């Protein structure tokens, strides 16, 4: 029940893993393709995962519920040619993995980009795997790496060193693509029938953005401090507990704040503010009655009363809400990434003028 693009193009999927070790790339590409049969969680161990990550057995009946279910992409279609397309590098939050977030890939693909969903290897992702060597990777043995779990004296000094591994792996899968673009052969350690060589001469080099939930939210902002080859930055509901305070003021580039009602706080808005300056282009908007949840695939997982039961959806409907997120989203990176589409139509977005929407936050801070 995950929704279809609303745009134009067609969107295909794949996967892609280069090198095949835990220090490689491990990236899912939704991408303008020339069957909807994309598998949404596509290994059990993402699930025993998410029990772990949940604190619950409740493994096998996650893999039950959920293991079939479909993302509406055609996987490994041909990529559409004859055009360069913008680039969105994407970071998943704590407790997720790569494929978590297809509603908001799926759309900014039907609309034109290639989206590049990261998985993290910085232990935040309830699962993720690589190969010990290549023949590990010839036979498919994978070895995973499951969440790490923190004590609290822990937390500020890991989560600072995990927002700064998850930035060096936005900046390492935008080199590979950019490689790739310019025709660097890669051989994925996942054999999958999808040919990289077709990204050759597809990227548009300058129209780069980095977009992210929770924990990938703090990563949009550690990766736009220390990589200026992205030209600006989406941060959807943002956790800010990651970031050290030396960063608030080293964001050169544009970016946009797209929070939920319910998952904000004043520490974490405080941080959010921090980052504004003058001299540089700030936006915030919150979308009315959405939770936290709202920004990832599992808000359309559930029938509504067993989602608001869980905290899986907010008072405002599911589609409503991605739907202005991805339409404010579109608006913004077609104004900083200087794109020639007519996304300025939903500009009002930008600053917050729609029923469902708050200009800034209802949070106040000093
Ligand atoms: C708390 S979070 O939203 O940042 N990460 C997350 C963790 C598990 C999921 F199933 C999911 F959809 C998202």
């Amino acid at each position: 029940k995950i929704p279809r693009g609303n745009g134009p193009y067609s969107v295909g999927c794949t996967d892609l893993m280069f090198d095949h070790t835990n220090k490689g790339t491990f990236l899912r590409l939704y991408y303008p393709s020339q069957r909807l049969d994309t598998l949404w969680i596509p290994n059990k161990e993402y699930f025993w995962g998410l029990s772990k990550f949940l604190g619950t057995l409740m493994g096998n009946i996650l893999r039950l519920l959920f293991g079939s279910m479909t993302t509406p992409a055609n996987w490994n279609s041909p990529l559409r040619p004859g055009e360069k397309y913008p680039l969105v590098v994407f970071s998943h939050g704590l407790g997720a993995f790569r494929t978590l977030y297809s509603a908001i890939g799926i759309d900014l693909a039907s609309h034109g980009f290639i989206v590049a969903a990261v998985e993290h290897r910085d232990r935040s992702a309830s699962a993720t795997y690589y190969f010990k060597d290549q023949s590990a990777a010839e036979i498919g043995d994978k070895s995973w790496l499951y969440l790490r779990t923190l004590k609290q004296e822990e937390e500020t000094h890991i989560r600072n060193e995990q927002v700064r591994q998850r930035a060096k792996e936005c900046s390492q899968a935008l080199s590979l693509i950019l490689d790739i673009d310019h025709g660097k052969p890669v051989k994925n350690a996942l054999d999958l029938k999808f040919d990289m060589e077709q990204l050759k001469d597809s990227i548009d080099r300058e129209k780069i953005a980095v977009i992210g939930h929770s924990f990938g939210g703090a990563t949009v902002i550690q990766t736009l401090s220390e990589d200026q080859r992205f030209r600006c930055g989406i941060a959807l509901d943002a956790w800010m507990f990651p970031l050290g305070d030396e960063v608030y003021s080293r964001i050169p580039q544009p970016l946009f704040f797209i929070n939920s009602e319910y998952f904000q706080y004043p520490a974490n808005i405080i941080k959010m503010k921090k980052c504004y300056s003058p001299d540089k282009e700030r936006k915030m908007i919150t979308i009315r009655g959405s939770v936290h949840q709202n920004f990832a695939d599992f808000t359309f997982a559930t029938g509504k009363i067993i989602g608001h039961m869980l905290k899986l959806k907010g008072d405002i409907d599911s589609n409503v809400a991605i739907d202005l997120s991805n339409k404010a989203s579109l608006a913004f990176l077609q104004k900083h990434l200087g794109l020639h589409k007519d996304f300025d139509q939903w500009d009002c977005l930008i600053e917050g003028d729609d029923e469902n929407l708050i200009p800034g936050t209802n949070i106040n801070t000093t």
